[PDB]
C-alpha cells in the first residue's frame, strides 16, 4: 500500500521543498522511494510556477541533496489523496485545517513537521528575511523531522 505526504510552506519555494527533497532522498537511501508518493504545495499563490528559491538550493547543495520544483499552491483534492500533509508554522496550519473543512473527504493527517523533532524545536520559520545560517537552521530540522516521521508516523 502507497504512502503519501505532502509538505506544506507559505510559498513552497524553501521550506517544504527543502523538506520534499530531504524526505526522498531518505526514503530513496533505504530502498523504499517506490513505496512513497512525495510532494510538496504552497497556502498561498504567492510564488506559484517557480522554482526552489537559490538560496535553498545553496544550502542543499552543500549538503549534497538534488532539488528540483514547481511552485503549486494547495488544492481540494489533496486533501483527499495524501495520507499526511505536514507544514512549517502555526499560520501554516491554521490555513490547512480552515481549508480541510471545506471539503468532504479529508483523509490527510494535518501536523506540524517540527511536532517530529526530537530536539523539540517545533516551529519552521519562514527564512525568507533571514540569513545563511536560517536556511541551514530548517535544513536541520527538516533532517531530523523526516527521519523521525519515516520511523513512526503519528
Ligand atoms: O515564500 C516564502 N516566504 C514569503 C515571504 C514573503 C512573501 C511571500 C512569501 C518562503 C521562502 C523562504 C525563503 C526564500 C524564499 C521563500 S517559503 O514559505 O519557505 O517558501
Amino acid at each position: 500500500a502507497t504512502k503519501s505526504v505532502l509538505f506544506v510552506c507559505l510559498g513552497n519555494i524553501c521550506r517544504s521543498p527543502i523538506a520534499e527533497a530531504v524526505f526522498r532522498k531518505l526514503v530513496t537511501d533505504q530502498n523504499i522511494s517506490e513505496n512513497w508518493r512525495v510532494d510538496s504545495a504552497a497556502t498561498s499563490g504567492y510564488e506559484i510556477g517557480n522554482p526552489p528559491d537559490y538560496r535553498g538550493q545553496s544550502c542543499m547543495k552543500r549538503h549534497g541533496i538534488p532539488m528540483s520544483h514547481v511552485a503549486r499552491q494547495i488544492t481540494k483534492e489533496d486533501f483527499a489523496t495524501f495520507d499526511y500533509i505536514l507544514c512549517m508554522d502555526e499560520s501554516n496550519l491554521r490555513d490547512l485545517n480552515r481549508k480541510s473543512n471545506q471539503v468532504k473527504t479529508c483523509k490527510a493527517k494535518i501536523e506540524l513537521l517540527g511536532s517530529y523533532d526530537p530536539q523539540k524545536q517545533l516551529i519552521i520559520e519562514d527564512p525568507y528575511y533571514g540569513n545563511d545560517s536560517d536556511f541551514e537552521t530548517v535544513y536541520q530540522q527538516c533532517v531530523r523531522c523526516c527521519r523521525a516521521f519515516l520511523e513512526k508516523a503519528h
